[PDB]
C-alpha cells in the first residue's frame, strides 16, 4: 500500500514508490542502491534498444580496464580540476600499500585514448568507434538520490575518432537523436534537445549537446544525455594522430566524439509518469505487460478458472505480448490488484467466474484506472490496441505537462516570476559566463543554464538585448532549477 | 606470429591474443582492454547462459561493488588467507574515507544480507539471482590475459530454496550448463566432478567444477564452479521463515552459488589456437565467414565484383550464418587473407572475376586451410555444412587429447611418471586433507593438486582398494594446474 503523496512530500512518496514497486534496495553505503530485478529490467530493455541502434552506426562494444592509474589519470587536461574530489582511490590490496595508488573510473577517457593513439597508425585506422555498458563511481558531493545521482551508476559511454570533423558532427546529432528515442519513444518522456553554454559544456570538447527532461514535481530540470563533439582537443593531448594522405611528413590530429547515458533514464521515468498508486511502467519497457489475475473464490471449478487464465496467457504469448499469470494460491486477488499496481504493469487481466461463463473479461489500464469490457474473442486486438494507447496517453500527458511548464520570457523580472512559479524558461541571453553567474547569484535555488534549444518556442526579435543590460542576445536559452 | 605454439608458450599466447586484436596491454599489472573481438565471444557466451539461467527462473539485478568493512567481516562468509587479495578504497580525493570500503571479489555479503530482507515467509522462496558484472581479485599468482586477472568479468548466481531438494537440482543443472558453453560453444571437453575437501569452498556444503586440459601446457584449469552451501550462510545471515503448519521451528533456507568467467576465452584460445592464430569454433565467431574479392578490371567490372560478393553476403545473412564482406580498397587480398586467418575467421570466401563468370567461389577451412571450389548455387547449403564439420573437428581434436593426455595410475611412482610426461591422473585417493598436502609436496621434488572427484570416472573403485597414501573412497584427478 502506498502511503505518501506526490504532491506532498516527493522524497517520502519516490523512496516508497521506489522499494514497494521492488525496483531499489537501500545499500549500507551512502548513494549506492541495489537494482532489484524490476528495476534492472528496464535497463536491459534501454540497453537492446540503444545497442541495436548504435550497432547499426557502426560502433562495437568492448570493455575497459575499472582501474586508471595515477599517471594516467593526472597526464593531461582530460578533466578540470575541479573533479578531484569526486575520484575514488585504491590504495591497498589487504594491508599492503600499492607503490602507486589506482583510480576507480569516473569515465574512461584516460584509460581509452592511450591506446586510441597506440592503434592509430595510418588513416586506414579511422573511425575507432567504441562504446562500453560498464559501471563508473563518482563521490558525488550532492544529496544522493536513486537512479538520479547515485555514486556509483551503469551506463554506456561512447567514444570515436574519426578524419574529418564532418564526420565526426554527424555522429553527435546521430546519438543525441538516440537518446531522445529513448526518452520518447521508450520511456515516453519528452525532452529538449540543445547545446550547452561556454561556461556549461564539457571543457575537454568543442561543443557539448544534451537532452533536458523536466521534473514538475520537483520544480527541476534534469539531463537525460549527453553528447560532445571533443574536436582536436584529446587527440593534441594523446597523440592520436595519422599521417597526412597528400603533404609528406605532416600530422593530422584525429576528430572526437564521446556520448553517455545513465541508469538516471528510470529515476526520470518514475519521477514523471508515477502517480499516487505507485510506478507506472511504458508498456514500451515494461518486462510484464499484462498480469492475469483469477478473481472469485467448486475444485473442478477453480481448475477451469486456471485453465482459462492460462489460455489468455498462451494466446498473449503468441502475439509477442509480454504476460504474466499471477495463479498463486497463496495471495489473495485484492492483494495481487495491488502488487502489480505499485509495479506498474499497464493492464490488469481480471478473469472471474462470472465473466468466464459469459465469455468475457476485464482489461483494467494502469495508466487512467479505466475498466474495459472485452469478449474474449478479441483478447489479442484488444490488449494489443490498448498497450499502443498507454504509451501514447503517457507521452501525451507528459508532453502537455511540459509545454506548461516551459514558457518565454525576455526580461529579468518576468523570469524571476516565472521560475518561482516552479517552471523553466526561454530567454535571450548573450551566452557570457559574467552574465550567467549573475543570473544565478539574482535567482538564487539559483537558476542555471540548461541548454540553448536547437528549436526554441520563438524566434529571436531583430536586435534583440539579453536579460543582461549590456550585451546582445545570441540565442533563446532554456534557463531552470536542476538536479 | 613469430612464435611457435610448441616452444614457448608464453610468447605465442601474447602474439595471438594481441594480432588477432583480442587484447591490448594495460598500465596496470593483470589488467587487460578487451577489445571487441574479445568482448564479443563474451556477448555469445553472455547470450547463451542468460537464455538458458532463464530458462529455470533466474533473474538478473545489480548489486552495488562497494562492501563495506563491517560487512565484509560482518560473518565467517570466506577463509582469512583471502584478506590479501582484497582492493580497499581508502579516499575520495585527498579526503581520507572514515571506514574504508572494499571492492566486490565476490557479492555474497552484499547479497545474502539482501536476502535475509526479502524472505518474511515461505512465499518468499525461491529466490533465483544473477548478475552479470566485474570483479576484483588483487591474485599473488602469475595474471594471464583472460585465465587469472586482476579485474575479471563474471556471473554469479545465488539462489535460495525451501527445500535441499530443489537446491541439489539447480547445482547440477548450472553445472551441464557451464559443460554446455565448453563442449557445445567453445568445443572444449571438460571433466565434471566435485572438489575435494581441501579444495572445496569452504563455507559451503559441497563444491562441483568442471575441469579442462591445457596441453600445451600440460595443465588442467577450472573452468566454471557451482557449489551447494546448504544451510551454513543462511544459518549465519538469518535467512530464515517460519512455517505456520511447524510451529516452534526456524527453516533455514537452503542456498547456491555459481560462477563462470572470461577465463573462458583464454580456454578456447589455449585449446584450438594454432601457429597462424586465433581458432574461432563457428558457434561463437562473430564472425564466421569473411568474403574477399581477388584478383582486381574497369570501374564498371570492380563495381561487378563487388555486388557479387554484397550478393553472397545477403544471402548468408538470409540463412543466419554471421557474415562480413571486408570490401576495403586499401589493403590486398593477401592481407586481408593473412588479417582475418590471424583472427580466425572459420571460413575464407574467394571471389575473383574468372569465379563470377564460371558461377563458382573458394571457401577455405580456418582449422585445417582445406580449399574448395563451391558451385555459386550451393553457397548456403555448402557453408552451413561446413561450419557445422569445423566446430565437429575443433571439439573431436580437443577430445581424443584430454583422452590421450588423461589416464589412470594405481600407484605413487606411476602417478609421478605419468605427471612428468606432461598429463592429468586418475588415481586413488583417501579424500583427507594431509595426503593432499603431502602429494604436492612429493610430485613438485610444480606440484600436483586435486582437480576434482569425477562423477563418472574411467574406472570403477573395487571394494577393498587403498589409497596412494587409509583405504580409498573415490577415484580422484590430479595434475599440474593455472
Ligand atoms: N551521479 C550520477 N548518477 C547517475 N547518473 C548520472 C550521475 N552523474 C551524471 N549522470 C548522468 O549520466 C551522464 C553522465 O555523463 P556526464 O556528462 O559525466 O554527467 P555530468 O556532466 O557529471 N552531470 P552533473 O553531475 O549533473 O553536472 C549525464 O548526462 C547524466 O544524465
Ligand atoms: N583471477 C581470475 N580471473 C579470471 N577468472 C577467474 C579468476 N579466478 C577464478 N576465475 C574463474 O572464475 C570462477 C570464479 O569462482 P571462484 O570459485 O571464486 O574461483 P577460485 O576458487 O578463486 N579459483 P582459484 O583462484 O583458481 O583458486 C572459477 O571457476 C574460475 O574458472
Ligand atoms: O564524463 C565526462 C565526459 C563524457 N565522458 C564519456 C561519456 C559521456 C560523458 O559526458 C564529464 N566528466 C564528468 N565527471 C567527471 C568526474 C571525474 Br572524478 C573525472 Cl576524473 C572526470 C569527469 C568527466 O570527465
Ligand atoms: O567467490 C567464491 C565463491 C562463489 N561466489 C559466487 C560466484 C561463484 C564463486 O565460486 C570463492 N571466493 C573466491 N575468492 C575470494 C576472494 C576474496 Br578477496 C574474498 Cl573476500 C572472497 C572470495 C571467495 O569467496
Ligand atoms: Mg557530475
Ligand atoms: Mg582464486
Ligand atoms: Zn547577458
Ligand atoms: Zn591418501
Amino acid at each position: 500500500g502506498l502511503e505518501a503523496k506526490k504532491e506532498e512530500n516527493l522524497a517520502d512518496w519516490y523512496s516508497q514508490v521506489i522499494t514497494k514497486s521492488e525496483m531499489i534496495e537501500y545499500h549500507d553505503i551512502s548513494g549506492c542502491y541495489i537494482l532489484r530485478p524490476w528495476a534492472y529490467a528496464i535497463w536491459e530493455a534501454i540497453k537492446d534498444f540503444f545497442d541495436a541502434e548504435i550497432k547499426k552506426l557502426g560502433v562495437e562494444n568492448c570493455y575497459f580496464p575499472m582501474f586508471v592509474s595515477q599517471s594516467a589519470l593526472e597526464k593531461e587536461k582530460t578533466h578540470v580540476a575541479d573533479f578531484a574530489p569526486e575520484v575514488a582511490w585504491v590504495t591497498r590490496s589487504g594491508k599492503t600499500e600499492l607503490a602507486e595508488p589506482i583510480a576507480i573510473r569516473p569515465t574512461s577517457e584516460t584509460v581509452m585514448y592511450p591506446a586510441y593513439a597506440k592503434w592509430v597508425q595510418s588513416h586506414r585506422d579511422l573511425p575507432i568507434k567504441l562504446n562500453q555498458w560498464c559501471n563508473v563511481v563518482r563521490w558525488e558531493f550532492k544529496h544522493p538520490q536513486p537512479f538520479l545521482r547515485t555514486r556509483e551508476f551503469l551506463w554506456q559511454e561512447g567514444h570515436s575518432a574519426f578524419a574529418t570533423m564532418e564526420e565526426a558532427a554527424e555522429e553527435v546529432l546521430q546519438i543525441l537523436d538516440l537518446y531522445a528515442q529513448v526518452y520518447e519513444e521508450l520511456l515516453a518522456i519528452p525532452v529538449v534537445k540543445g547545446r550547452k553554454t561556454e561556461k556549461e559544456k564539457f571543457a575537454g570538447g568543442d561543443y557539448t549537446t544534451t537532452i533536458e527532461a523536466f521534473i514538475s514535481a520537483s520544480g527541476r530540470a534534469i539531463q537525460g544525455g549527453t553528447s560532445h563533439h571533443l574536436g582536436q582537443n584529446f587527440s593534441k593531448m594523446f597523440e592520436i594522430v595519422f599521417e597526412d594522405p597528400k603533404i609528406p611528413g605532416e600530422k593530422q590530429f584525429a576528430y572526437q566524439n564521446s556520448w553517455g547515458l545513465t541508469t538516471r533514464t528510470i529515476g526520470v521515468m518514475t519521477m514523471v509518469h508515477g502517480d499516487n498508486m505507485g510506478l507506472v511502467l511504458p508498456p514500451r519497457v515494461a518486462c510484464v505487460q499484462v498480469v492475469i489475475i483469477p478473481c472469485g473464490i467448486s475444485e473442478e471449478d477453480k481448475e477451469a478458472l486456471i485453465a482459462k487464465c492460462n489460455d489468455y496467457r498462451r494466446r498473449l504469448l503468441s502475439v509477442n505480448i509480454r504476460v504474466r499469470a499471477d495463479l498463486r494460491d497463496n495471495y489473495s486477488p485484492g492483494w495481487k490488484f495491488n502488487h502489480w499496481e505499485l509495479k506498474g504493469v499497464p493492464i490488469r487481466l481480471e478473469v472471474g467466474p462470472r465473466d468466464m461463463k459469459s465469455c468475457q473479461f476485464v482489461a483494467v489500464r494502469r495508466d487512467t484506472g479505466e475498466k474495459l469490457t472485452v469478449a474474449e474473442n478479441e483478447a489479442e486486438t484488444k490488449l494489443q490496441a490498448i498497450l499502443e494507447d498507454i504509451q501514447v496517453t503517457l507521452f501525451t500527458r507528459a508532453s502537455e505537462d511540459l509545454k506548461t511548464h516551459m514558457v518565454v520570457a525576455n526580461t529579468m523580472e518576468d523570469f524571476q516570476k516565472i521560475l518561482d512559479s516552479g517552471k523553466i524558461v526561454q530567454i535571450p541571453f548573450c551566452g557570457e559566463i559574467d552574465c550567467e553567474d549573475w543570473i544565478k547569484k539574482t535567482t538564487a535555488m539559483g537558476a542555471k543554464s540548461l541548454c540553448i534549444p536547437f528549436k526554441p518556442l520563438c524566434e529571436l526579435q531583430p536586435g534583440a538585448k539579453c536579460v543582461c543590460g549590456k550585451n546582445p542576445a545570441k540565442y533563446y536559452t532554456l534557463f531552470g532549477r536542476s538536479y
